[PDB]
């Protein structure tokens, strides 16, 4: 049957992929300066940080409403038989819940998937699902592959400060570094859809080494790896990291790079960089 993919703006997919692939995007919002802005279309991470730097109130974010999703599902079903809706971790956002409430309006026609990921971690799964669907694979085959990716993928990232994670409430296990991190650089990951601690290093360089150490360990035995790099601020840290990965001798066949969306950046904060990755 005809299956259409829907995701939310936090999947942080470049416009040059999502648009032509027929992926529909439901936006999330950033609350700043007393106003509400749509992720990607009306605000950037740089603008948010500039406002903080200037003494403004911290940014907050909002998930889409059930009707935001229902309008998209209704439109998609006008020319499709089923909708596969992929979203940021249910433990990080109420987005999945809103999607599920909207899905009830089209019983049998919408499958909502909690990817337990964020940013391009969600985006890479959307792209993998699309790749399979365009070849002609069944919903089942695709859902089975998505479950494999949920269980088996890689992610490491660092941030300039843990303050945005703390204030926004998504710090999760990284809270262990609050009273123990000092001046060191934190290395974080996600497990079961929740942020967790994954080491600390003296200096940006050592931090990158620790991330490549983890990557090599995870990469063992894999013949085809696709990586997705993300950043907020300037691209140098992530660029050096991507270079070190592409020169590691590991079989990385894809190494896409994009800036984090304003919604994700509102929680990670400035100087965020890292990468998600999976194999096939
Ligand atoms: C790969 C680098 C990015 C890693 C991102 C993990 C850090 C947690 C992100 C939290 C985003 C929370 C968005 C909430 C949106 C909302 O429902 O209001
Ligand atoms: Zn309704």
């Amino acid at each position: 049957m005809r299956i259409t993919l829907v995701t939310d703006s936090t999947s942080d997919l470049p416009q040059d992929l999502r648009g032509r692939l027929g992926v529909r995007v439901v936006p999330l919002y950033v609350n700043l300066s007393g106003a509400i802005y749509r992720d990607w279309e009306e605000i950037t991470p740089t603008e948010i940080f500039q406002k903080v730097r200037e003494g403004a109130a911290f940014p907050t974010t909002s998930q889409p409403s059930p009707e935001d999703f229902a309008r998209v599902y209704r439109e998609a079903l006008e020319e499709a038989d089923h909708v596969l809706s992929l979203h940021i971790s249910g433990k990080l956002s109420g987005t999945v819940q809103s999607a599920e409430l909207a899905a009830q309006e089209f019983p049998g026609r919408v499958t909502v998937v909690d990817t337990q990921a964020a940013s391009l971690g969600v985006g890479m799964m959307v792209l993998r699902a699309k790749e399979l669907l365009e070849e002609g694979q069944s919903l089942e085959a695709v859902l089975a592959e998505l479950e494999r990716l949920r269980r088996d993928h890689f992610v490491r990232f660092s941030v300039a400060t843990l303050e945005f994670l703390k204030r926004g409430g998504r710090i999760g296990g990284a809270q262990a570094f609050l009273g123990t991190l000092l001046n060191l650089k934190p290395v974080l990951t996600l497990k079961e859809g929740r942020v967790e601690a994954a080491g600390r290093a003296r200096g940006e360089k050592k931090a990158r080494e620790e991330i490549l150490k983890a990557f090599r360990a995870w990469a063992e035995g894999r013949k085809r790896i696709r990586a997705y790099f993300l950043y907020s601020g300037d691209e140098d840290a992530v660029a050096a990291l991507r270079q070190e990965v592409l020169a590691s001798g590991l079989p990385v066949e894809e190494a896409l790079v994009n800036e984090l969306g304003a919604v994700i950046a509102s929680h990670t904060g400035p100087g965020t960089y890292g990468f998600y990755a999976y194999s096939l």
